């Protein structure tokens, strides 16, 4: 099985990625990443985190690499994905985070400069795109480019499936109330063509799209076209919540719902539950990429229609990386 | 001539808020009396000095026993006990309810037993008329006594439903309010009353919490009782709130027929607002409305002949909601 | 009579820019806004406008054109050039730039503007050994062969009148500031590369930061006496904008807090730049001043052993508004010289 | 002593708990004094929005904790001096609640039957520690203590490093300072103090400080010659405290930073960095105080000078690695 990783793009999800194979002491190793930014201020970025603290190993830097748990990881510099050296150390399988090469005529830019095979950190149009302990059966040994969707693809899809697969789905909308990321603005100011992204994030609540709405039918087909959404976008650093209101193929009550997410969650890596009172800071680190929450559930019901309200937990950054890990090392394996 | 002479119990946000109203539109109703826990002093400094609206618009000040604000005394009363307030010193008629603690007929007879002659609830405060100005305000006559203007996020739905209602029919729905976060909450982990998600750092987390719109609605628009039910996620902003509503409705429709259902509701009313600019939070702060509904959030979502509908309104929780309690307020003091 | 220059260019449409317009609109300013510069469309700089985090609805009238913004009914051309040199501002005959974009802070580079057509430039922006005001404490400085000024930053808005009063009552011998500062658009909402800084790289709303400023360092330029006398930095903060500067100094007399407090009120006096509180005000209570500085008497503290005296004194400002009138009361002055 | 009594679960002594577990120190928490039932106190012990789940298991019954297997007793005693701490035995009270901080208000909790007080908060003129400072102040016949305030326990370290290696003549402090449970969410009524009133995470508030009042009897020597305050601001927890001094001699910055270098050696109360931290960084620091090397400032004109110098701290979980060391100490003697 293929062992050794590049990452392209060393921002929030790139440094997370390494810290959860460190973390889970996986067999695969990074020997690589691309970024453009020097590996002093990489190895500071790596060590100091706002979000989730100190990182547990050892790191420190070079000129041309990071040197983590005593490894040396070369950094590369290039503006395109095509002249990456990554045969220079063997990088098999890139695990392509920037956000700007999100399709498969993008990401084969990795595969000409050497690479096998790319795992994109986010929606990436008409290809395989999984959610682990959703759909990653449907992967193959000859899948060279993959999505893993999108942090709100990850938190709802496993309720989705576990709804699907218990009572039918006919039809649904989500709003997921989500910690403000990267893309948005710290203070009001242009944000390319997009209005509300232009917005001080720490500061309001922003309506925003959500990659779940273009994602979700891809991962569940059965569901495609049969579900919209949206985010809120809101102050705080990372953890966050999507609520689900579906029309089900047939009549439940709130236990049956509730029993049915807990049957879905047991012995599920990817899926957890709970019917404690928590809140978001305490999702923050969470190893699953969605805690469905028996405490919110909400059934209206008049009756031959009824909504259905299921609501589930997720750290959109943490945990939407254990998910992107798991994807990984069953892709490399493959 | 209207029974023009107010006491406001509890000078809080809303109190406070009441005050700053009130004067901006240059009511004929006259504050004559607070009463309140703390001192004059404390009081003043809070009405002067506003963390969401900024410097009081008229001159504030003090003594032992009274606000003087833009040269007009209001007395200060520090009972506990709202029968023991001496709402006859002043005259004060109508009593706006604003501490919390009062919010049934039976709590708030204790402000007629000490001699004022209406009460307005600035809650929800179970089976008693409960008005959102706009929508049922009709509903209220010369023999009530003791009202509610239910809730904030009451304030913020029961427009934009009682649009889709008239037009379209609600079969069912379901509301989430994403929300400010407010006092009932708390700055640090610790403990809040019986509530567990309450006693959790409120600027700091995603925080689920219950709405009073979700018992508040079936009273303001009677045909929907039982039809909607509905939650809140509080989250750190100090204040504006959305409210998101799913519905199935009674006729298919597409975006465009209910935004302009919705923008005709909204013509010359005061209370109920319309945009389709991409608007964020912090643009409600300081709104004139109970309610504006945004046309850029309406989604469709449609099956075969299933069809969910999400509209989206937004509200100024404080100042909004306290427009409509004033509305409310000049029309109960004519009655 | 020869008449004041009336006629301004905007070159940069970002927080700064925005809110000159706001405030000379405010003031029913003489002063025309007649185009400004910036590579964003008039349709994201209309929505901007009309909508502002901080201070809310825009209190006029906004439309826009493709090449436009309508502003209180009044077309306000937009152009979109790289390079200041470019710029047409003898199209509808700007003649003072207000320099917001931070990429022209010196003469050699701002001088661009005058070769773009312009006649004088305000830089919103210390811009090196260049003629520099805080308004009310050396304005009397400008002449009528200034061409390029800058009015320093929002920090030494504050600092100067305090550090001025101090000065010329007591004598500041040596002295060391804080700033206390709102987070501000040159920093990060997640961590992540800011340049080279590395402080600046970390998430701004979810951090005290410590950071940068040049305002004690380059206040000879506004205070001559007491160049190379001050140092000091900031520690950015989560609020939106609204700020504090605490000055530590050696003072050339032995005073008390009362003594201290008196000599700011009277420099306080008939000065519409510098205000004086004594109410226990926080940083949203300054959010919208229209001063430079308001100096907080509450917060003075002396500490004294002996001859040995340290004195602290305390000035709000809003980094944002505040600072901006003091640019307005400058440009206003600069157009009639 | 071995054991223990808390009287306040709230953000003080949910950590102290958390903290003796983390160390595995043979200190016993037999009991707990706080008005709120057992079920709340054990959520807020299992969620922490600071610190994250807690590491131990925790459930509850209607009058206990049950903390990794070890039932601790719940008392709701209003008044300190009806705890029945000789039920359990609890020997030394743990003072987190605010409302005792003086000798005679404490002096209620050896009425009640302990043996000795532990206050996390200055509480006047009584034995008042930062450990690795003045910890060698403290003997077998001390029954009522202070460890002062989380900011005493940041300034104190830094303080007597330079007064010992340079001379502090006269200086001024001034903490930038995590906002905490005496301030309010939203503006209302405070108790007296006006700026308490005010939204704390949305404004930066003006504040007095404990170390103004702890540190002249932490570093008898600096008692009159040191004054400050804090500037609380919207962070949750973490702190910065900025020191400006005339010192007795002449230096350089790196003499400076050299001298604190040396202080910081072998102290596992007092560290150092020069590194370009932040605030979130020092987010569940083992210290006291981290000296930031990065932040020192020497400011001369002829012969005079002002030396700035700064360190951070975590206000909760340093000051309470702290409050734990002492607590150490103190049950030995
Ligand atoms: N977003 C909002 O804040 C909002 C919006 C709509 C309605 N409300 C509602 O209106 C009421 C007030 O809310 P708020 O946010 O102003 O609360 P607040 O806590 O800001 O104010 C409550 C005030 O009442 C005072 N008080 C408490 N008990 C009292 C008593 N027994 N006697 C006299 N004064 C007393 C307090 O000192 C405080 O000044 C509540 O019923 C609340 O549900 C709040
Ligand atoms: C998570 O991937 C990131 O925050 C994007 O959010 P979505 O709502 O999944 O688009
Ligand atoms: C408004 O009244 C206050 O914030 C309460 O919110 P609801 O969601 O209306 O209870
Ligand atoms: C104000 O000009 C801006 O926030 C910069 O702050 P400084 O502290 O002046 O550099
Ligand atoms: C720490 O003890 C608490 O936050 C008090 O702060 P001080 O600045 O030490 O009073």
């Amino acid at each position: 099985s293929m062992s050794k990783v590049g990452i392209n793009g060393f921002g929030r999800i790139g440094r997370l990625v390494l810290r959860r194979l460190l973390e889970v002491k996986s067999n695969i190793d990074v020997v690589a990443i691309n970024d453009l930014t020097s590996p002093k201020i990489l190895a500071y970025l790596l060590k100091h985190d706002s979000n989730y603290g100190p990182f547990p190993w050892s790191v420190d830097f070079t000129e041309d690499s990071l040197i983590v748990d005593g490894k040396s990881i070369a950094v590369y510099a290039e503006k395109e994905a095509k002249n990456i050296p990554w045969k220079a150390k063997g990088a098999e399988i890139i695990v392509e985070c920037t956000g700007f090469y999100t399709s498969a005529e993008k990401s084969q830019a990795h595969l000409d400069a050497g690479a096998k095979k790319v795992l994109i950190s986010a929606p990436a149009g008409e290809m395989k795109t999984i959610v682990y302990n959703v759909n990653d059966d449907t992967l193959d040994g000859n899948d060279t480019i993959v999505s893993v969707a999108s942090c709100t693809t990850n938190c709802l899809a496993p309720m989705a499936k576990a709804l699907h697969d218990s009572f039918g789905i006919e039809v649904g909308t989500m709003t997921t109330i989500h910690a403000y990321t990267g893309t948005q603005s710290l203070v009001d100011g242009p944000r390319g063509k997009d209005l509300r992204a232009s917005r001080a994030a720490a500061e309001n609540i922003i309506p925003h799209t959500t990659g779940a709405a273009k994602a979700i039918g891809l991962v569940i087909p059965e569901l495609s076209g049969k579900l919209k959404g949206h985010a809120q976008r809101v102050p705080v650093k990372t953890g966050s919540v999507t609520e689900l209101v579906s029309i089900l193929g047939k009549k439940v009550t709130a236990e049956e719902v509730n029993n049915a997410l807990k049957q879905a969650t047991t012995n599920n890596e990817s899926f957890g539950y709970t019917d404690e009172e928590i809140v978001s800071s305490d999702i923050i680190g969470s190893h699953f990429g969605s805690v469905f929450d028996a405490t919110q559930t909400e059934i209206t019901a008049v009756g031959d229609l009824q909504l259905v309200k299921t609501v589930a937990w997720y750290d959109n950054e943490y945990g939407f990386v254990t998910q992107l890990i798991r994807t990984l090392e069953k892709f490399a394996k493959l």
